[PDB]
C-alpha cells in the first residue's frame, strides 16, 4: 500500500537517489524513481505530482537536488501530504548549499534529513505509526544498529 | 487519537513551545509540552520516553533544544516512531548551533524543520497519510495561505 | 517600450520591490508589481508569467525571494529573455541565503545583484545597448554619481 | 550593429575559464573578443582597452573575470555605459570567500554575477534576445533542448 | 592510580581514540577503551558510566564523538568529576561540527581540545596537580618540546 | 595545600566576564586571584607573574582571558606546569571567528576551552574534585540542582 | 617631511579616515585626507596618485573602501613604496568584506590592518626605522601602553 | 644595511619561510632565518629580540605562526619598528586561522600579507621611502610585471 515518490532534479542525482532506494527497499516499501527540475521543467513537475496525488494510498515524496534547492520546497507545496528533503552532499562554499533545503517560507514544512540511508528511515517511521509490518522492519533494523555498537564494545 | 509529545531541555524554550503547540491546536492534534534535558536528566527523560511509546497510539514527538542539541538524536534513537527536530533560533556564531541538528549519525532520522509553526504543519501532514480528519484541515490551511498570495496579487 | 515585471514571493518583500521600482521610475522605465510563490502558487506564477511573455515588447523580469529563493530560477526557466535575482537583504546565518540565488543549474542564468537600486541600474543599462533614450538617460545618471565624488574630494 | 561581447580577464592563468565562456558563445553565433588586464596593475592598459570598445556603434557587453579580490568587474563596470556580467573564476580559497568581492558593489555600480561559465554566455546571448530575434531563436532551441534532455531521462 | 575512559561513538573514531590511549601511555597514565552512542545506545551508556562512577580512583573521561556530538555533554552531566571533550577531525561544512562540541548548555563543562595528543596533555596536566610522578613526567614532556624549538633554531 | 585559581586577563576591559568567573568560584569555595597581563603588550610581565605563582605548593589552575586573537591562552599554558583552562569573553566580530584563535593550537599547548564564565568555574571545581572531597560534594549539591530545576520545571 | 595620504572611495568612509588622521597628528606626521573610488572615478584616482609620486620626498597611502576592496590594489599596484589598507568595519555577510582587502594577486603587497589607530601606528613605525623623531613618539606612545595595564594589575 | 628577520614558529613552516627569503634575496635584502613559539619557548623569544633591537640599524621582522597565531602580536608588541605577519597557508575550518593573524588589540599594528612574495615585496617597499637601491629594484621589478599583462594581452 504506501508509495514513495523519489524525485530528483537531473539524472545526475541518480547515485544519491538509488541510495534512498536500496534502503526503502530493505523496509519492504515500494519507490518509484523520477526525474524533473523546478527550474527547467516547472509544467512536467507539477503534471506528474498531480498524477501521483490522484492515487488513493499513503504517500510520501522524497526530493532531491544540488545546488540551490528550488525543487523540495515547489513539491512540498503543490502535495498535501508530507515531504521530505534529502540533497545530494556538496562541499562547494563549505557546503552552503545546505541553506537552500532549510530557508523554507510559512507554509512550506518538507522534513530536511542529510544522509540518503536516514531520509528512506524516516519515511518509514512515518508510514509506521499505523502501518504494523513497516513498524516491525523499523524495530528490528534500528535493534541491529544498537546490538553492533555493544558488540563492538564487548570486543 | 494522534498524540504529538513537545520535548524541550529547558523552561527558557518554553515561548519556542507553546508557538508548536498553538499551530497543532488549530489543526485539532492533541499535544503535551514537557520539559528535560539529554545533557542534565538523562534518566528522566529515559523514563518520561518510555511511558509515551506505552501508549497505543499514532505518535510524534518534537523536539526543542537551543545551542548544541543532543536531544532530538537522543530521543530519535530510543523512539521507535518519527521525530521532528525544531530548535529555537539562534544567532550565536552566524547561527552555527543548526549544524548540531542537521549532523546524524547512521541510524538517527530526525526531521529537521526551522520554523515552529512549519513543524506543526509537518506533524499534521505526516498524521495525514491516514487521517481523513487532519487531512481535511491541511488542504484547508495551505489552500488558505495559497489564496492569501493570490488576493495580494490582484489588491 | 521596454518594460519590467518586478515579481516578489510575498507582500512582505513589498518594501525591497518599491526601491526598485523607484528607480526603474528615474529612468524613465515602465514597470509592472505583481506577487507569487515559486512554492506555494507555482501554476499561479506559470499563468502569470505567459501573459507577460506573449507582449510584444522588450522585457526584464524582476525576481525577488527572501530565504531559500526558489523565485529567480522558476522564472529564469520559464521565459525566453534576460531576468536579475535581486533578494531583499538578510542577516540570518550571516546572510546565507544568498547562495540560494547564486547557485544555479547548467542553463538558468539570472543576474544576481544585491542593491535594489542597482538592479535597476543593471535593468537599464540591459536596455540601453538598443535604447538610446535610457541610455542617455543611464549616461546622466553615473556621471552625476562619478560628479558627487570628485566634488566632495575637492570641497574637503 | 551586430552583438560582441567583450571577454576580459585580469591574468593569462584565467584563461581556461575564459574559453569556456567563448566557447558557449560561439554555439549562439555571437562574436568575442578575449583580452588580459589587471586592475592593480595594469590600470591604464584596461582604460585604454575600454575606450577603444566603447567608442564602438554596435550593442556590446563585458564579460570580466578576475579571481581573488575581484577589483577587475567594478572597474570596467563604472567605466562603461553599457550592461557588464561579473563571471570569476571558481576558487576554494577560504571555503569560497573570494565570491563576496564580486557581490559587493557600492552604489552605482551594477555588474551582473553569473558563477558558471555557460551560464554567463546564456545570460549575455539573453541579453540580446530582448531586440535580436535570431539570438532569441537560437536560446530557445538551446533551452527548450536542455528541457528535452530532462523530461528525456525521466521517461527512459 | 588515575583511569582515564576513553568513551567513543562508534568503532568508526577508533583511530583518533587510539592516538589519545598512544599518548597517555606515555604519560603512563592507564586507560580503559570503550564504545557507546548517545543517540542509539544510551542506556549502555548509562550503565557503563555507573561502573565507572563506582571506582574509587581518580578518574577523567575523554569523550569522542564525530558529526554532532551529543556523547560529551550526555557523559559530563552524568559523572561527577572532569571531562574532556575531543572529537574526531572533519571538514566537513567547513568543520562545523566543532559547534557541536563548544555550545553548551549551563552547569554543562567538558574541556574541550582538538588535538588528540593535547587532549592526553590536559588529562595529565589535571591529574598533575596532585600526582607527582605525572607532573615529573608531564614536566619532561613540556620541556623536551620546548629544547626541540631551540635546538631547531640554533642549527639554521 | 588549598586550591588556587588564576583569573588573568589581557586587559582591564576584560574584568566584567572575570567577576562573572569569580563569582562562579566563590559559591564552590574555591580561593582565586585576579591579573591583569597582555601577552602582546606585557610579554615579560606574565612571565614574572606566572614564576611567582608557579613557586607556590598548592594545586592551582590558570584561567585565561583574552578577547580578539587570544595570544594569551597558549601563551600561559606553554609556560606553566598543570592544566590551564581557556574562557575567551564572547564577541560576534566575525560571526564569532575569535574562538578559532582559542581552538587552534599547536602541538604540545592544551588548554581546555570553555565558552560560558560559569561553565569554565564548573570545569575548575571539577578538576579539583577527582582529589578534593569537600568541592566534590559541593559540585555535587551544584549539579543535582541544575538537574532537579529542570524535573521541577517539567512537573510544574 | 614624511606624508601619509589618506585616500577613501566614499565621503561615506569619512568618520574612520579621520580616526587615522587623528591619530597620525599624534606622531606628528603630516597626513592628506581625499576622495576617490577605483570603480566609479578610476581616471580621477590615477591622476590623483601622479601628483602624489611626483613629490621627492617620503610617503605611505592609508587606503579606505567598505564593501568590496578595489581600491586599496589599485593604489598599490600604481604607486612605488608601501601602501596600507585600513578598511571600514562591516558585520555584512558575517565580515566578509575582509576578503577583498586580504585576497591580492603576485606583485600587489598592500599592508592590512583592521584598527584605525593601529594603521596610523604602522605608518609611524614604517618611517620609525629611519625618522628618529617619529621612533621618540612611537616609542613613548607604545611604552605608555605597557605602563597602563602594569598599572590596571598592580590595583587588583 | 637593512635587516629583516624572519622569524618562524615551528621548523614545520621553514618552506613558506623560505619563499619570503628567496623574495628578499631578488631585492637585495639582507634577511636572518629564526625559529621560536610564542607558546612552548617565550623567554627564547625575548632573549632573540632583544638582540637584534640592539643593532643600531634600519630592520623589519618578518613573523610566521600557523594555526591560532600568538607570534606576530607577540613580537610587534615588543619590539620597536614596524612588523609584518605572513601565516603560512591553511583550509583547516574554511581558513579561519586567518582570524588570528587580523584580529590585534589597540596598540599592535602587525603588517598582514598572505603571499610570501607579496611579503618580501611590502618589506622592500617600507626600506625603499628612504633606500634608493631598493626603490630602483622594486620599481624595474613592478614595471616588468605590468609589461607582462600587457605582452600576454597583445598575443590575443
Ligand atoms: N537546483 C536544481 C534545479 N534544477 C536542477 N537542480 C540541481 O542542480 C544540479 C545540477 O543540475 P544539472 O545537472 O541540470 O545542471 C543537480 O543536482 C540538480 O538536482
Ligand atoms: N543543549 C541543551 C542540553 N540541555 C539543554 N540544552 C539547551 O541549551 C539551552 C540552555 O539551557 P539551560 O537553560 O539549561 O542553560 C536551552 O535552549 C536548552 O534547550
Ligand atoms: N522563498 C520563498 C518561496 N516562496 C516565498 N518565499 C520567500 O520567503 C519569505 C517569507 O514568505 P512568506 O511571507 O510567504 O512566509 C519571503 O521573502 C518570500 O519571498
Ligand atoms: N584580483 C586580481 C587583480 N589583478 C588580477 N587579479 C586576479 O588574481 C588572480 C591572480 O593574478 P596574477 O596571475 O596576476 O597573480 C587572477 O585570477 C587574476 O584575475
Ligand atoms: N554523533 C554521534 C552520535 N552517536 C554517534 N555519533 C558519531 O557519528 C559518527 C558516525 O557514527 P556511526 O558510525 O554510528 O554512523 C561517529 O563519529 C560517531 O561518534
Ligand atoms: N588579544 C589580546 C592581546 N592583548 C590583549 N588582548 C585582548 O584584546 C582585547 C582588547 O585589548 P586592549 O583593551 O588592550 O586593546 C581584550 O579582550 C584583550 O584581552
Ligand atoms: N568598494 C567601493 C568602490 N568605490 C567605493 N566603494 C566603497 O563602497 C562603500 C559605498 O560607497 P558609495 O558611498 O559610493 O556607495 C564605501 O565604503 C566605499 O568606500
Ligand atoms: N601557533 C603556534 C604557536 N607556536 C607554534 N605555532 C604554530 O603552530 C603550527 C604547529 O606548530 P608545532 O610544529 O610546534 O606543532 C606551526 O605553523 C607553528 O608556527
Amino acid at each position: 500500500r504506501p508509495l514513495v515518490i523519489i524525485l530528483m532534479g537531473s539524472s545526475s542525482d541518480m547515485g544519491h537517489a538509488e541510495k534512498i532506494a536500496s534502503e526503502l527497499k530493505t523496509f519492504g516499501i515500494e519507490y518509484a524513481i523520477r526525474i524533473g527540475s523546478a527550474h527547467k521543467t516547472a509544467e512536467h513537475v507539477v503534471s506528474m505530482l498531480k498524477e501521483y496525488e490522484a492515487l488513493d494510498r499513503p504517500k510520501l515524496y522524497i526530493t532531491i537536488a544540488g545546488r540551490s534547492n528550488a525543487l523540495s520546497g515547489f513539491v512540498d507545496g503543490f502535495v498535501k501530504g508530507a515531504t521530505i528533503a534529502c540533497p545530494p552532499p556538496s562541499d562547494s562554499f563549505a557546503g552552503a548549499d545546505i541553506y537552500s533545503s532549510l530557508r523554507m517560507p510559512s507554509g512550506i514544512s518538507p522534513a530536511l534529513v542529510l544522509e540518503p540511508k536516514n531520509a528512506a528511515l524516516l519515511a518509514a517511521r512515518i508510514f509506521s505509526l499505523y502501518d504494523k509490518e513497516i513498524a516491525d522492519s523499523v524495530k528490528s533494523y534500528m535493534e541491529s544498529n544498537a546490538q553492533k555498537i555493544i558488540e563492538d564494545d564487548s570486543k
